[PDB]
């Protein structure tokens, strides 16, 4: 009747052995769940897991999932395992009760994970180490004289002792299946917590970009079921959600507590290496995914004061475990924990100090709501609080820092208030000394609810400590380039930890520091700097987008707010339009960002676009050959207001295409300091900028009042004209387009000649490059990356133009005689900016070959002849960069694969989009990558990159945080399968080849295998390569390679159990069609011993 039941979570121990049901353990249901996931979310196995009045009691106390052994659990055990070929009951009984007695749960909770560990075992012998024969083979798949270095370093990592036969005696002894029974229980631990956090990630975010979002039955059904949440009743009771909080930060003290030992009850020499690293990864993971669940929370009441209970609640927990911060930090899986860790810690104690409403309600500036109490109110909670953060700052604990930045505000401001009142006081006193001394009363302090707390530190009368944390914050403590860097950890670029919605509302407590700590610093390089890091996130052009963040509107405030909060928009936004073009940077890099971001915001982004073609001031150096062409208007004693008695054009010859401010028109000089001058001339910064950048051309032809943009100004101005063109492209609809085409012309709509800012650009990126043909300079080479954005962004609007430019390009244009200038001065490093010009290069060249696919179906500059030559070159080009990347340094791993994925995909769509443009347009660009690979004379050498995308994959780190990085390498992966997949038909399509590239591929085939245990996005792309493999060994003259053969027999066992297994889990239809797929072309293509082994 009430008692909620365990068999839904736990079926019948017979049913789980037999194979029948399949237990969802939190592993699967956390990749279930994962940031792209959403079929999995629908399957019926799931919506049950999650439906289950069971599984809600651990979410809402998680210390029930792997609670401590009880009498009550052991009769369960009993019990569970008194219902019932020997699969050894009693061996699986010896494990439970040794698992249970080792770390320390249930007996239950043991047998549960027994379990899960039982039905994985294929997946187990998978992702052990390869046998040294399967080591060889990939050796000589590479085998290069020189690049088999490469090839090393990753097969080293690979790790590789084994003789097959023996490595099932391993698998199988007792000590080895225990290790695998406590790997197994940790990663439970991290994806029990992972799917917590990602289940009300799922929860409160309503109208997310899934598959067939009425995923909202699911969403209201748990809602209800877990935390009474009914959106439909009048008055929603979020009671329960919001008992999450304190719940999930009492969990974080155990975390702390495992992170400084394993349990003392474990046996010896289980502690591995291994095992030492796995326990503290689970204690950070679990304390991050609590950290982030506890942030959704509290951001569910977001603008108002946390309960003081709340804040005090964090603070002694800060305090016990002094923020986190003494972690042992040994390995890399540990080490890229811990900035996401402090992350969280800054950004929660930051949204809890909540120093915006603090400050406000110091100044009385504020009214409570009905049930709201700030922890000011007590002069006990400060107290406390105080110590523990003035001791992080005496400690200098590097990741407090902004804690400490923001308290020694909310200080200071309690300081001042106490001055004001006492002086306030003292004017009484002596009012009434005035009235006595002529020819009684004690008058006392307006009261506080915070001075006595001030007495007791000595604040009142003296302010120094607060003024030292400040200095230790912004000096040693470099809490400007610390938030920078929290903001990218926190931000929604690809070295992003958190999903974007998580990382965009904790980034606005960033922002709420800088936005109050502006009245005490004023528009100084750092803060500045740093809130335009805060705000970009460590996004770039490449991720523009139609939509926000998992389609949130309030996702979007810290860009929002840049416009609405009056404070912010006056201190920052507002002032660093007051300094444009003088200071170029910080206005031109703002407008770039919040135009980027708020795509999806009609309102935000017209305001930012308007304000571009409509400024009202402009700020430059003044023409000392000006000093008669103004009158003083007046007051004080102005080096400030005057006005121009005469006209003055900023462009000079030595035309009607001039920049003339007319008489009238009122400015300010702004130094005293130098020459500076704001003049209140209403204009477009588009159309100036754009006549700067053909000034800059002429060399010498023109004059500028501007002074001549260097390249710097080069690099920030072309990005912003790029990514406004993007923007206003992917707004525009189809009863408004020609959205970006008013941008170009706009821009355009101050040049000479009947010339365009295409041109312009176009003109200006060929001239760099002769000037980039020096080849030492990264401000250029940045510049170039510029060109080629804008170029990408105007491909929509104006195809024919970026076509016709193209054919003359002299970055690739190989042409008459080798003129490739893109090799030349890429290859030379690889390192920083060059990677950036190359992945832009690489990037415009996917765009067009995209444009010939639509054009297939404005558009005056593109013919046959030029998208002929344009193709080829990037096949060209694309073929090179593939092949040198193998001995190449990149900046890191993501970038590589990022790189990777997106120049093979290029190779990919050229043999896929030939047959739909006789040759063909892009017939001689596809033959071109076809002769690359089949012809042996470097096919040996041209499959090193394609190994190292499966060694990539096979290494891919068991992380429920960066997920963007998981999604990348899954691209570069399934992209590399696909393109394989390709040649081998292409291949037996024109009978040449088979040979080495088909050789290769089975010498590859023991990686190949298995991936689809690593990661569930790898299986169908890997076992679709495989059955491609088969089909086309079986279509060679002889007697194809067996495939077991090179597998061995145990891998083969266990990849073929999978492949059943690949069927189970969630009922997809597409791992059904794989399956059938696979095991077909083995049962027609001679494979008799994957065949037999197939029905073993």
């Amino acid at each position: 009747m009430a008692t909620l039941t365990d068999r839904s979570y736990f079926p019948p121990l017979g049913e789980c052995l037999s194979g029948n049901k399949i237990i969802l353990s939190w592993r699967l249901v956390a990749t279930a769940l994962e940031d792209l996931a959403c079929d999995r979310l629908r399957s019926a196995a799931v919506s049950a897991f999650l439906r289950d009045g069971y599984v809600h009691q651990l979410l809402r106390e998680p210390t029930k999932t792997f609670a401590p052994p009880t009498n009550e659990t052991k009769l369960d055990f009993e019990t569970k395992t008194g219902a019932i070929d020997p699969y050894n009951l009693d061996t699986i009984k010896d494990d439970a009760r040794w698992l249970s007695r080792n770390v320390n749960i249930n007996e239950v909770a043991a047998l549960r994970v027994v379990i899960i560990e039982y039905q994985s075992r294929a997946h187990s012998h998978l992702t052990g180490p390869l046998s040294t024969q399967d080591v060889a083979n990939v050796q000589e798949a590479a085998g290069v004289g020189d690049a088999q270095a490469s090839a090393i370093v990753a097969l080293l990592n690979v790790t590789t002792v084994a003789d097959a036969d023996s490595a099932w005696a391993d698998f199988e002894s007792e000590t080895t299946r225990r290790r695998r029974l406590l790997a197994t229980y940790l990663s439970e631990r991290r994806s029990f917590l992972a799917a917590v956090d990602a289940l009300l990630a799922f929860l409160l975010h309503s109208r997310a970009p899934g598959t067939g979002v009425e995923l909202d039955p699911l969403r209201n059904a748990v809602l209800q079921g877990a935390f009474g949440f009914d959106q439909n009743a009048a008055k929603p009771d979020t009671t329960q959600l919001d008992a999450l909080a304190p719940t999930y930060i009492r969990t974080l003290e155990g975390c702390f507590d495992r992170m400084q030992m394993a349990p003392e009850s474990l046996d010896n020499q289980m502690l591995t290496e291994q095992f030492e690293v796995d326990w503290i990864r689970t204690a950070l993971t679990e304390a991050i995914h609590a950290m982030s669940l506890i942030f959704q929370i509290l951001d569910l009441k977001a603008s108002q004061f946390a309960a003081p209970a709340l804040v005090t609640q964090w603070f002694a927990l800060m305090d016990t475990c002094e923020f986190f911060e003494p972690v042992p930090r040994g390995h890399e899986l540990i080490a890229e924990l811990l900035m996401p860790l402090h992350s969280l810690v800054a950004a929660i104690s930051l949204k809890l100090l909540n120093v915006d409403r603090t400050l406000s309600y110091l100044d009385q500036d504020v009214d409570l709501l009905e049930e709201e109490e700030p922890y000011l109110a007590s002069s006990d909670n400060l107290a406390q609080m105080h110590t523990t953060i003035a001791a992080a700052a005496s400690a200098g604990l590097i990741s407090t820092m902004p804690v400490v930045f923001a308290w020694s505000l909310i200080l200071h401001q309690m300081h001042v208030g106490y001055q004001e009142r006492a002086e306030r006081r003292d004017l009484l006193q002596n009012q009434r000394a005035q009235a006595g001394f002529e020819l009684g009363s004690i008058v006392s302090i307006e009261a506080s609810s915070y001075d006595v707390f001030l007495v007791s530190q000595q604040l009142e009368r003296n302010i120094e400590p607060a003024e030292n944390m400040a200095r230790i914050a912004t000096g040693r403590g470099q809490v400007y380039e610390l938030m920078a860097d929290m903001a990218v950890c926190l931000g929604s670029g690809q070295l992003a930890a958190f999903r974007p919605v998580l990382g965009a509302r904790a980034r606005l407590t960033f922002q709420d520091l800088l936005k109050r700590s502006a009245h005490y610093v004023g528009y100084q390089a750092e803060p500045v700097s740093c809130l335009l890091s805060i705000l970009s996130g460590g996004s770039q052009y490449w991720d523009i987008s139609a939509e926000a963040p998992s389609n949130e509107k309030s996702a979007l405030d810290i860009y929002t707010r840049m416009l609405s909060d009056d404070t912010l928009n006056v201190q920052y936004a507002s002032q660093s339009r007051n300094r444009f073009p003088y200071e170029f940077l910080p206005f031109a890099s703002m407008c770039r960002i919040l135009s980027a971001a708020l795509v999806s915001d009609n309102e935000s982004s017209e305001l930012i676009t308007g304000l571009l073609v409509k400024n009202p001031s402009l700020t430059l150096n003044w023409d000392p050959r000006w000093d008669r062409s103004y009158e003083l208007v007046f007051e004080e004693e102005n080096t400030n207001s005057f006005r121009l008695t005469k006209d003055i054009d900023l462009f000079d010859a030595a035309p009607e295409e001039k920049c003339t401010i007319s008489r009238g028109t009122f400015g300010r000089f702004v130094t005293d300091v130098g020459r500076v001058a704001k003049l209140e001339f209403e204009h477009s910064t588009l159309a100036l900028f754009g006549k700067r950048l053909e000034v800059n051309l002429m060399a010498g032809a023109y004059d500028t009042a501007l002074g001549y943009l260097s390249a710097d100004e080069l690099i920030e101005g072309i990005s912003l004209l790029a990514t406004v063109l993007r923007a206003e492209t992917l707004r525009s609809s189809k009863t408004d387009p020609d959205r970006g085409l008013r941008i170009l012309t706009e821009a355009s709509r101050l040049l000479s000649r009947g010339r365009d800012i295409m041109n312009v650009v176009c003109d200006t990126l060929d001239s760099l490059v002769e000037e980039e043909l020096a080849d030492l300079d990264g401000p250029k080479t940045a510049a170039l990356s510029s060109c080629l954005q804008f170029l990408h962004a105007a491909l929509p609007v104006c195809p024919g133009r970026v076509w016709a430019y193209m054919a003359r390009c002299p970055l690739i244009n190989t042409d008459t005689r080798s003129g490739r200038l893109s090799r030349i001065t890429a290859n030379l490093d690889m390192l920083a900016e060059r990677y950036d010009l190359l992945l832009s290069a690489v990037k415009l060249f996917s765009s067009l070959v995209d444009s010939a696919k639509t054009s297939a179906v404005p558009w005056i500059g593109a013919s046959d002849k030029i998208v002929s030559r344009v193709t080829l070159s990037i096949a060209q080009t694309s073929v090179d960069v593939f092949e040198n990347s193998a001995t190449w340094r990149f900046p890191s791993e993501v970038d590589r694969s990022v790189m990777i994925r997106d120049v093979v995909g290029i190779m990919h769509k050229l043999m896929l989009y030939t047959h739909s443009v006789l040759t063909g347009p892009l017939a001689p660009a596809a033959d071109y990558v076809v002769e690359s690979f089949l012809s042996s004379s470097s096919s040996s050498l041209r499959f090193q990159p394609l190994l190292a995308t499966l060694l990539a994959a096979f290494q891919l780190p068991d992380t429920t945080i960066y997920q963007r990085r998981a999604q990348i390498v899954s691209e570069r992966l399934t992209t590399v399968l696909e393109f394989a997949t390709i040649l081998l038909r292409v291949a037996d399509y024109l009978n040449k080849a088979s040979a080495g590239i088909q050789t290769q591929l089975f010498k590859s085939a023991c990686v190949i295998a298995r991936l689809p245990a690593i990661r569930h996005s790898f299986r169908i792309p890997a076992i679709s390569l495989l059955s491609a493999l088969v089909e086309s060994a079986g279509k060679s003259s002889g007697e194809p390679p067996s495939l077991l053969g090179y597998l061995g027999p145990q891998v083969s066992r266990s990849f073929i159990q999978i492949a059943a297994q690949l069927d189970k889990p969630f009922d997809r239809v597409a791992e059904v069609a794989s399956t059938w797929r696979f095991f077909s072309t083995i049962l027609r293509n001679r494979q008799q011993w994957m065949a037999n082994c197939l029905l073993t």
